[PDB]
C-alpha cells in the first residue's frame, strides 16, 4: 500500500526521477490523485525538487482525507535509484 507521486512541475520529471514514481503537478494532483490511487490508506508518498511544494502536498492531501500521507522531501535528498531525460 504505497505510491510516490512527484507533486513538481513535469519538465524536471523529464530530467530526473525516481524509479517508478508517477509525475502529477501538485494542481492536478488534488484532483487526479482521487483517480490514480482511489483507496486513500495507500501510502501516497510525495516529493519534489526541494521538499517545500511536497510539503504543501502532504497537506493538502491529508485535508483531502488520505489517511496514510507521507513527505518524501525533495529528489536531491532522495537517495532511491533515479531514471533520467
Amino acid at each position: 500500500a504505497e505510491h510516490w507521486i512527484d507533486v513538481r512541475v513535469p519538465e524536471q520529471y523529464q530530467q530526473e526521477h525516481v524509479q517508478g514514481a508517477i509525475n502529477i503537478p501538485l494542481k492536478e494532483v488534488k484532483e487526479r490523485i482521487a483517480t490514480a490511487v482511489p483507496d486513500k490508506n495507500d501510502t501516497v508518498k510525495v516529493y519534489c525538487n526541494a521538499g517545500r511544494q511536497s510539503g504543501q502536498a502532504k497537506e493538502i492531501l491529508s485535508e483531502m482525507g488520505y489517511t496514510h500521507v507521507e513527505n518524501a522531501g525533495g529528489l536531491k535528498d532522495i537517495a532511491m535509484p533515479k531514471v533520467k531525460g
